């Protein structure tokens, strides 16, 4: 059912709205039903025909006025989109016939149709009846309103995705072979892409010189959130399609495509964008998190007179008080200065950079403060200050991020004031052989660990190391008391931070206790992660393993960082150990000059007792300390005769083959240092 605008040159199609349940209203003491571009089997027949609309009072088997054997699509004199289902010829040379009309509604899909009137021709034997049908469909590709509400109350924003100065875009090749580009952009048509222009294309593949428009700008979000953009360049008898299905998530993240069904092209797209928005202001210094409940009270920060130095400038800011610092001189009129730029002389001078505020903002789980008001800069824009505050363990010092165009101050400050209530454990530990570990480098303070579980999981796991869980960003929060946290009907506490980790059984061990009330009702939830030493995963995520009686969770997690802290070094990021020791012995060897005496690893048998290197006077004691760096081993024999303290760097490096002279040699002598420089190209460095 597919038509063109002159005005646009757009080709509008319905072909989406074939549905089986079709559209079924009431007007005028009885319903009318019918379906787009597909039939209506109730109520059909009208030769050997299936008959796409109906008529009948009820409330119903009989059918009535079965419509459908001439149908017409075109534009009216309005520029506006109209389908004629005409029956059949009853008498007097006329038929009976549906007329509905499509209007523009980006918000809805299949939106209300709604009976208009009928117009009752007797003399003629027509019964002909006119409807409207509210669709997206009928929009003519444009840019949307990106806002959305959801029937919970809950509202979001995704411009956040639109406003990027890059395309975003998802990469993805097949078993081998194949090799495509997807460009997808929210609610805005695709940015200038050679190929992929249209009128308003919002997701473009690009494959062996060939775009693909797979969607324009038609519909706007939906609420999880999704968008689909439909209409898009021929496949086979169909028109391309993608969906995009948004998910709340810790990060800024990127599209990535999941699956291709028929004609539409589906992504899930993991980001932050997608998270409700609740945005709260205070004064006095204090705010309450609408998430937790808990006040943040910054008023601690503002008993001294905060000073940042940048470049040559150096800030003095009060936070939620009047500066006590020297600098600035203005008490005249109603204005108490809180913020100062002084450039250090040269050519320096004192310029206000902020007034006066006790309001604290808190904006989709950050808290800001901007101190107005400013002296003038670029003739129109008042100096403005503003401080982001974000959870961390200890209050350290803010620190400069920019100036912007509108001359406003941006600082950031990473302080505990910022944080909701939160447990902490020690987080290194030693096994049976007195080997350290140290997971303390897992605990995070603003996010937390998403765990891995199957694709299609509708619930989520949230974990913390050694600390109860940082605040997270949605409108479904947590227990504060959880370190581990499920997220179906409830937030489900896990389990609170008791003890650190334990070597139970030869696997790391770290179990949270004492989380919501287990089925049964007498017990509590608890959470094992069993860590697991695996070098090459730097970055890796906990694995969601099993849940027993929905009363004990247990996570797995491989990670480098659960690695224990004898000539041997480990390549920080390969993991192949080089092993020297096959090298070192009392005999050793020399090197050209006059020659050099040296062993490694150990003492040489020419210079005294302990002592590594010489010639003739000692240039280094023996020493164990192996350092890999820039794929080349390395040490260095320190302690040596006095400098007119002598030391001698020796570096090995990889020769595939071992040579016909494999010695080392002095490669230079540091007479300002009186250092000693040498290599050995050796197959033992590969
Ligand atoms: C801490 O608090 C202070 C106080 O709240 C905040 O500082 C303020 O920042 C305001 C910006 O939101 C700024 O308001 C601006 O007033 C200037 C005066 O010239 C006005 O030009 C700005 O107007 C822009 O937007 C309006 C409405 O759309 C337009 O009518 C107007 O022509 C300007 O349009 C342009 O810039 C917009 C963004 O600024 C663009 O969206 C828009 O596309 C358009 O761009 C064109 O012109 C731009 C140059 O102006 C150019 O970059 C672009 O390429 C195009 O050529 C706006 O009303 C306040 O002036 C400022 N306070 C003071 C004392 O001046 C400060 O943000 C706070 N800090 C934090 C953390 O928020
Ligand atoms: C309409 O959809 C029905 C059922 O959903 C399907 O059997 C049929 O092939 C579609 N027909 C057209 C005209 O697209």
């Amino acid at each position: 059912c597919s038509i063109r605008d002159p005005n646009s040159g757009f080709v509008f199609n319905l072909n989406p709205l074939n549905s089986s349940q079709g559209y079924n209203v009431s007007g005028i003491g009885k319903i009318f039903m019918f379906n787009v571009c597909g039939t209506m089997p109730v109520c059909g027949t009208i030769l050997g025909k299936p008959a796409s609309g109906c008529e009948a009072e009820t409330q119903n088997w009989k059918p009535a006025r079965p419509v459908g054997i001439e149908k017409s699509l075109q534009l009216s004199t309005e520029g506006f989109i109209t389908l004629t289902y005409k029956g059949p010829l009853s008498a007097k040379g006329t038929a009976d016939a549906f007329i509905v009309r499509f209007v523009c509604n980006d918000d809805v899909y299949s939106g209300p149709l709604k009976f208009l009137h009928q117009d009752i021709d007797s003399g003629q034997g027509i019964r002909n009846t006119y409807f409207e049908f509210e669709t997206a469909l009928a929009c003519v590709p444009s840019p949307v309103d990106c806002q959305v509400t959801d029937l919970a109350g809950n509202e979001y924003d995704l411009t956040g995705l639109s406003t990027v100065r890059k395309p975003w875009t998802a990469v993805d090749t097949s078993v081998d072979g194949r090799k495509r580009t997807f460009y997808l952009s929210v609610c805005n048509p695709l940015p200038y892409i050679p190929g992929c222009q249209g009128s308003a294309v919002g997701s473009c593949l690009v494959s062996e010189g060939n775009s693909w428009n797979l969607g324009v700008v038609q519909m706007s979000p939906q609420a999880s959130l999704s968008i689909m953009y439909v209409n898009g360049d021929k496949c086979g008898n169909q028109r391309f399609s993608t969906r995009i299905t948004f998910e709340c998530a810790q990060i800024s993240g990127s599209p990535a495509f999941q699956l291709q069904d028929g004609c539409e092209y589906v992504f899930i797209w993991r980001t932050v964008e997608a998270c409700p928005v609740v945005r709260v202001e205070g004064d006095n210094c204090e705010v309450k998190d609408p998430r937790h409940g808990n006040l943040y009270d910054l008023k601690p920060l503002g008993l001294n007179d905060t000073i940042v130095s940048a470049g040559e400038y150096t800030y003095y800011f009060r936070v939620c008080g009047k500066l006590s610092s020297d600098v600035c001189p203005t008490s005249d009129k109603s204005k108490v200065v809180s913020s100062c730029q002084e450039k250090r002389e040269p050519q320096g001078f004192h310029k206000v950079a902020g007034l006066l505020t006790q309001k604290l903002t808190y904006e989709n789980g950050l808290l800001k403060m901007n101190f107005t008001g400013g002296d003038t800069c670029h003739k129109v824009y008042q100096r403005s200050t503003a401080i982001f505050f974000y959870c961390d363990r200890g209050t350290q010092r803010p620190v400069f991020l920019k100036e912007t165009s509108d001359c406003s101050y941006l600082f950031e400050w990473r302080t505990q004031y910022a944080c909701p209530p939160f447990d902490l454990t020690e987080c290194s530990f030693k096994d049976g052989a007195g080997n350290s570990f140290d997971l303390s480098s897992l605990s995070r303070y603003s996010d937390n660990w998403e765990a891995i579980t199957g694709t299609g999981d509708p619930e989520h796991y949230l974990i913390n190391v050694c600390k109860s869980l940082a605040p997270q960003a949605g409108t479904e929060p947590c227990p504060p008391e959880a370190a581990a946290c499920l997220l179906g009907s409830k937030p489900v506490n896990l389990g609170r931070v008791r003890d650190g980790p334990q070597w139970r059984d030869g696997i790391i061990v770290l179990k949270y206790v004492d989380g919501d009330l287990c089925p049964d009702g007498i017990r509590k939830k608890s959470t094992t992660i069993r860590f697991t030493c695996s070098e090459s995963q730097v970055n890796s995520r906990p694995m969601f393993i099993s849940a027993v009686e929905d009363c004990e969770y247990t996570f797995a997690w491989p990670t480098a960082t659960a690695c224990p802290m004898d000539c041997q070094v480990t390549n920080p990021s390969t993991g192949h150990l080089f092993d020297l020791s096959s090298l070192s012995g009392r005999a050793g060897f020399t090197a050209a000059y006059g020659l050099v005496y040296m062993s490694i690893c150990g003492e040489n048998e020419n210079c005294p007792p302990g002592v590594g290197a010489c010639f003739g006077i000692s240039v280094g004691k023996a020493n164990k300390r192996l350092r890999y760096v820039d794929q080349v081993l390395q040490l260095v024999y320190k302690d040596g005769s006095p400098c007119p303290s002598y030391k001698s760097v020796i570096s090995f490096v990889c020769r595939p083959e071992a040579g016909p002279t494999n010695r080392p040699m002095l490669i230079s002598l540091d007479k300002q240092t009186c250092t000693l420089f040498f290599s050995w190209h050796t197959p033992l460095a590969c």
